[PDB]
């Protein structure tokens, strides 16, 4: 991996709750940046007084003929670092970054049906995966979003059906309700990314309840309600140190 610098070249509001930024990056190995579902760590704050603060966002795409990546930010009413950074972020804003990180991709091997679950934070990862989709594999995709028509941005591919549910603010387990209700349960493979607690629920269902092999349930928690990314990191470090001990 590398530590680059990104400079914002474009800013869009594709949906009312999403800010789409494009930036050139000074990569010296663009071969790394072409894989699907790459994520970066943006140094959202770097005061000279104090340790730096980073946050993880998905590379929606990487254009190699101009070294431009794009990132979708889910707006959320929180005085968080990434939110404070996005409020004052103009074209030409330079921001530090570390990456890329390859992240989960569906298991196309053996030709099993793919079933995908996502909330607003994993819609960019979904777009990345769909733009390099293994033609011939079928899928059911369930999206949990605040935007009524979040699927419109994703491509139309033969045999990928994309289902979107609509959340209303300040209130449920929708993605799980979809997992409990699939047409069949045999010869399928799972990919998911959402809030930490809903993702754990999905993992528990496809493993401890439907006996799916562990490499056929690729599930991640992109964020956790009431816990900051920084706190998630300190937790992940302590689990790792405790995992290697046994
Ligand atoms: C691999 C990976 C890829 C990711 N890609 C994206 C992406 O492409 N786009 C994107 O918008 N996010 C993405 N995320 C999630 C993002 O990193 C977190 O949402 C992050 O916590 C937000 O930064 P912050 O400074 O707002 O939040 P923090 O300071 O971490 O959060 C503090 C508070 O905000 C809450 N919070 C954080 N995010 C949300 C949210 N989306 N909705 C509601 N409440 C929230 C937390 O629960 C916490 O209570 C990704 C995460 C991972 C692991």
């Amino acid at each position: 991996m590398e530590q680059l610098e990104m400079t914002i070249v474009s800013i869009q509001t594709p949906y009312p709750s999403i800010v789409r930024i494009q930036g050139k990056i000074n990569t010296l190995q663009p071969e790394l940046w072409q894989a699907p579902n790459l994520a970066i760590r943006l140094i959202v704050s770097n005061p000279p007084e104090g340790q730096p603060i980073s946050r993880v966002y998905t590379v929606r795409s990487f254009n190699p003929i101009n070294a431009q990546i794009e990132i979708d930010f889910v707006k959320h009413e929180d005085l968080s670092p990434a939110m404070e950074w996005l409020n004052s972020a103009q074209v030409g804003t330079k921001i530090g970054l570390i990456g890329p990180r390859p992240h989960f991709i569906p298991n196309f091997t053996a030709k099993k049906h793919v079933v995908m679950f996502a909330d607003d934070t994993a819609v960019p990862a979904l777009y990345s995966i769909l733009k390099q989709w293994e033609l011939g594999i079928s899928a059911d995709i369930f999206i949990e979003s605040f935007e009524k028509d979040i699927a419109s941005q994703l491509p139309e591919l033969e045999h990928v059906k994309i289902h979107s549910f609509h959340k209303e603010h300040h209130t449920k387990g929708l993605l799980l309700k979809a997992a409990f209700a699939l047409e069949h349960y045999e010869n399928i493979t799972i990919w998911a990314a959402c809030e930490r607690n809903e993702a754990r629920a999905l993992r528990q269902f496809f493993l401890e309840d439907q006996q799916l092999n562990k490499n056929d349930v690729r599930i991640a928690g992109y964020w956790r309600d009431g816990v900051s990314s920084s706190e998630l990191d300190k937790l992940r470090a302590q689990h790792y140190q405790e995992h290697i001990q046994q």
